């Protein structure tokens, strides 16, 4: 049931169906912290940094072709999903993320020894330090990992949905182009707009957000990887740190380059903080966008009313027309949840000492989950409720005229002070515009239906 | 003033403004930290104040200050407690972190001018000493944190504890006044079953009676005082009745329980106090939040919103949409409670970053946690006075909103039963009519039945 | 493979192995966001509490006795573990919990049902709305379990793991009362303090963040169930809020009440952002007591090295006596998540609206969260670093000596002047405080040996 | 002033101090919002004088303001920027979250003093009208987020940007200068192999030439203005040059490259601009923490911490503890750092509030806004006058830790081989002595040959 592993501290028993070693299993024994592991993002993103080391170190003759070989092979495996139940360590470990790496490491030495004809365990063909970390410390491993699984999945994930939600609402906008309906600034009644504007408000944010999110991606994807233990690249082939971004860039379709800067690339965060900066960003404008739908969806009856949404729950029979903003909630919660995200990943990224910041597991943790959020949210919000929004034209056109500022329309034609004596007029008592305008003579009939006109009031 | 006076200290001489009294620690402080525009609060100017003015009562107890030079620097302290100095403190925020320079500035100010009141001058030629003397028995590294603790408590009690019952109190004579009004419900923003428009606020009441518990259990740890710790918390070559003269003195002139720290270690390397007061107080801007924007949505209109109630109407904005009037003290408060929610981010990094025996992110932390209290107290207190005593019901629109939703339809259900009181319900969501109009068209009932058995008033339980 | 169950949408496929229904089946449709699910505490809370509903439900005659006994004995599996993986649904879900409600009373329904000789499914002998759910809402059901689960994993994980830490620090303060150390303040060389007085700071904290969390206990312990929709427990027995909260304290053994303001209970998270408040206090604390010990340990030859502590994890053996204090790593980190977690709790109890807070989710997963990394870890931080803290007496001794405020000893006998004149001279040239003092013949080195006296300065 | 001078607007009459030049709306706001201490910052009070600059120019090329009444608002708000009227704005941030009352406190003080410019007179028979003439074609919702955008712009252009700049420099000069000079790496807070002191730095240099970058993206969104979307983004009956020729104004007398917004509805339903331009500024402060920490780390001491390198010593304390000097400048520069991460939760709250077509969190947005440029330009600036320009090296404390750490050890592998190599590691650890000594006594070398081959500046690359 059980093999015995070693390393430098000794032997200690590890399970005999799994493929962790002595390190992974120690970690076990000394991190039992909450239940967030690392995500299979990161796994992924670790898997792909030992890949192209691997193949780096071959081709500078470091690294023996049969090994090399059968690391990658091993790698594709987990990227392959086959392994899921070999990464067992909790966020909440060493700072710089190296049982993790060491975790890495071993899962690939014992598969690759089974792929070469040997075996796992002590008596393994491949080596997790000499062989799968060759010209590789843990302190640069690790943030490399950490901007390889960040700048895809804004890449594959997070802009994909953020585009794709933009063009659902830039074509809600185009079709609900000619409604008139009220503004409302401090929640009052205000002048008219078209629904159409007001939605396309919610485009040029979201189109705002992606330049912002774009601004982003070219320092995400500098990395560590050659800088080794302080940034120095001490006993590596010169060549290696240029050779691994390279690879990285082949094997992800991705524009990887080697971090010009290998001390600030190690010492800190910078490049996370700076992008969940605009992740928080997109945080704020989608939380505008949803409160902007649940509320004007609200009712049927008692609220706003002045669009319907798709009702996506069963609700009671005695109970029909109550339709709860479903998707608008989860999506103002997970809102809320990256910027409590932002303010972990700042407290990490600000605490880096001397040569090494050691606050990744955690910085990296939030970061991934706003990523997964934001996409997953934006998917969920744009299938369920977006492509859905339709406009209830009547109770639009109801509130539409009971506006007292549609006064402004008689601005041109009788002055702005008796328009406000209309306006002062119809509060004051419990009257309409045109109640108040006729008990003024301020104009006929007639003329207050030709002059205050709504669709003239839009620009 | 152009004229210079020469101050010295230990590093030299430097040129201070002839017509102010501070020195040479709070020249150099205030030349070498030109960062920004925030300035120790006066509230603070104060504590330092009455810190010095206990401490030199209680080195003159304990015969290490001459009577004439003790009380000169209590008349110059009661000074400054009344106002007649408030120039002399120029010091920024951003300085050391220890706030050794504002612990200076006070030693200093206090130093020449009670030279002067023993009938000497101020500058080099002083009778008085700012470190011998004004700072006798004394480390900034306790005098600040002491200073600290008595600005917060007195804040907390003096202004924010007694708005808040002002502002409970007001709520509360709302909630009685309007017991019997039964409105609409809404959650998720949807119509839903009704309750009174007192049991709402009768929400509000005990949102801030809570508040006010946890506020008061913050005190306690905020009461407990440095001073006597000096350097390291050792209190190293201190009278052993010191610390406690010290905190009985305090709590005598500030008429406040103050004690002197049981543990001087946690209270010279922590700032733990502040970081615990300053969650119950953020607990409170989530709190009043919630209550002003039930109040700003429930006033919303006056006739494209919801509408239910009224407020007062303070001020026009410009002639632009003539006649509208905005609930501004609700956005007041809004702003000022996001505001209380970024100092407490501030306030837990600087508590959670001491080093060995002294936390040095003092200066940053007492400014956001002196301000939340400013804010708290005194928006509470215009909010009171300029919205909430004057909340009043819109009878009429609250009983239109009721009666044309579809969410009294249970009252039919003892009558008809529930498989035609739903069916009432959705034919009037579907063809658009009042519960009324759908149960008549449908034969199931008399408008006079409708109007006895769809009583509002017996569907809030008491 | 699947069973066909229905709701008032209409029909949907279940998995037939599997004990939910139609609900939780839509909300796996339309909730697909990220993979933070509810936590097994809440689940447990939320089975709890649909166990003394049912108790009282058969009290009141509202409930058959066979059909209460099987809710409660299938409420008693999922307590027992039975039943993890019939919880699927997302933390970002409808707002007010309602899905994960819908969820326990489906799987409580469909397995009751059995209990009693029935089937899953829509011929179920037992009702997830009409009976599992009687006399409930989600409305008050979510926050009912929300506050068990708070109360309960305060009460058993957090305030044990705290009293456990404190006391094993305490044992470490009176071991090290007469080690003279030198004060840091500022991160510059300060007058002496003993290691025990230290080490008392770090004690005091941790027992005053007991008592500010035990302050936060009794809001937490009142519960909104019975308040129903919106507050006023409209169509419910008189006695059933009393009854239910009594119940829960009994099956519990925890101090539950029914909370005296129901609208402040279904319209607020407020109990759970107060008592977060304490929470992130601890984590202020912890975060200075482990970068004290990290800063304190570390070395061995280049930084301060007053303290020695365990050593966890293998090395290279070229490299001995680096041991980096990854305790320490992974409390700080989980004190920045406690920090970021605060804010999202706090943005989701400042947005309550009208009636109900619908931001629940995910303020209990953060507040379950930030309690699980707490406790678990004080837990590890106590068993793997705290247990093991000891002092470097030569290297305590070495640095104790070499600080200039020694001469802090002399004013007594020479006076502050001159002492500060010896201080000024050692650190202008590159001399200690004695070959100062007698190269200005202000005492001779039997006096300066008799004076300064580190044992006599701290009090 | 006791004497007061009746002002009026459309609720009716209220005195004013007759020596100010603000009106009827500016009082009820001083009045009504009595809310802590914290005003508008003079650089929003400029940006408002700007905007109003502009629009009044604008107004005249459009025929739609007299020349005489025009130049004269030019000519009050030309003092207005000169300094001449800062007594003249009294309103609080804690006001209505448009900030009307601002704009309307711009709109008065501009009309009184124009009138007095023209021969007139302040009050109620003024000559030109703070409705009517200075505000004309604008509302408060598209002036104030313009004032916004112009104070921030400017700001980040004009003392953020080349603070930012000059502290690099600074530090690329110290990286070139210590390029040279090995020292003991640390990672976890360990020994760790070696790298150069200008190494060390140039990461630093690194850091702030990427938050240069990041800030440089922020500002495209920043130079987007809301003025011409008016009370609700349709520009309702305003010329159709007017949002563009207002944006061709300010950037001319700026000099600076604003435009208008594309979509007004974005711009004033949101603050989104400044929440991702704030996002850049937050990761600024924690770039300045790390290097700020470095150095107090670095200079630590000056014998009992790690005492590598050397700062200026600018100020003493109090007398306890004599001759003692604390790295003051980088704590005044983690404090701020701390402050701007709360900022950035406040702004976040505020962003995300919007609601329909306004954002009415936008005072507090702004102050903190502008306060973490002042905090982060200021701080910058100190730091490097005060302390980065004088880092210096302790040549002999940093060989002396190189020396006798462990960590140059695998410098013998290629001489002695990995086995013995790790055999004098471990000797030298447990024993407590040096390499060299470890490695002497166990007879695996000479002394020379040490000297030889272990050479540091053979460790660290190029």
């Amino acid at each position: 049931t059980v093999r015995s592993e070693k390393d430098s501290m000794g032997a200690i028993d590890v399970p005999a169906d799994k493929l962790w070693g002595a390190q992974t299993q120690r970690s076990l024994e000394h991190f039992r912290i909450s239940t967030e592991k690392m995500p299979t993002s990161l796994i992924h993103a670790l898997a792909l940094t030992k890949r192209a080391a691997a193949k780096v170190n071959e081709d500078l003759g470091l690294l023996s072709e049969e090994k090399a070989s059968a690391i990658r092979q091993a790698a594709d495996e987990v990227l392959a999903g086959q392994h899921d139940d070999e990464f067992p360590l909790a966020i909440w470990q060493t700072g710089s993320g190296t049982q993790s790496n060491m975790n890495m490491n071993e899962v690939l030495a014992n598969r690759a020894s089974e792929l070469l004809g040997g075996v796992r365990g002590m008596e393994r063909k491949v080596h997790p330090n000499d062989d799968v970390n060759k010209s590789q410390s843990s302190n640069d491993v690790f943030p490399t990992a950490m901007h390889v699984a960040a700048l895809l999945a804004l890449r594959k994930q997070l802009i994909p949905q953020l585009k794709t939600l933009t063009q659902t609402l830039n074509e809600k906008s185009r079709a609900f182009a000619d409604i008139v309906k009220i503004g409302r600034t401090h929640l009052q009644d205000a002048t008219p707009l078209t629904l159409g504007q007001e939605i396309s408000g919610w485009v040029a944010m979201l189109e705002h957000n992606l330049k912002h999110i774009e601004y982003s991606l070219p320092h995400v994807a500098e990395l560590a990887l050659g800088g080794t233990a302080v940034g120095t690249g001490l006993n590596t082939h010169p060549e290696y740190a240029r050779r691994v971004a390279d690879e990285l860039a082949v094997i992800t379709c991705a524009p990887f380059v080697t971090a010009p800067n290998k001390f600030e690339a190690l010492a800190t965060c910078d490049a996370l903080v700076q992008a969940h900066g605009a992740l928080k960003g997109l945080a704020a404008s989608l939380m505008k966008i949803a409160n902007d739908v649940r509320w004007l969806a609200s009712g049927p009856r008692c609220g706003i009313g002045e669009i319907s949404i798709p009702e996506n729950e069963p609700g009671a029979s005695i109970m029909p027309g109550k339709v709860n903003p479903t998707q608008c909630e989860a999506l103002t919660m997970l809102c809320c949840q990256v910027m409590g995200n932002d303010v972990a990943i700042n407290m990490g990224g600000a605490s880096g000492n001397f040569e090494l910041n050691v606050f990744r597991p955690m910085v990296i943790h939030n970061f991934l989950q706003s990523v997964r959020l934001l996409a997953d949210g934006m998917e969920s919000f744009n299938k369920h409720c977006a492509v859905g929004i339709e406009p209830n034209r009547e109770r639009i056109n109801q509130l539409l005229n009971e506006s007292l500022m549609l006064v402004t329309a008689l601005n041109t034609h009788i002055g702005y002070d008796k328009a406000a004596e209309i306006a002062k007029k119809a509060h004051k008592e419990g009257l309409t515009l045109k109640a108040a305008a006729l008990a003024l003579g301020y104009l006929s009939e007639a003329e207050f239906d030709s002059w205050v006109r709504p669709e003239q009031m839009v620009g």
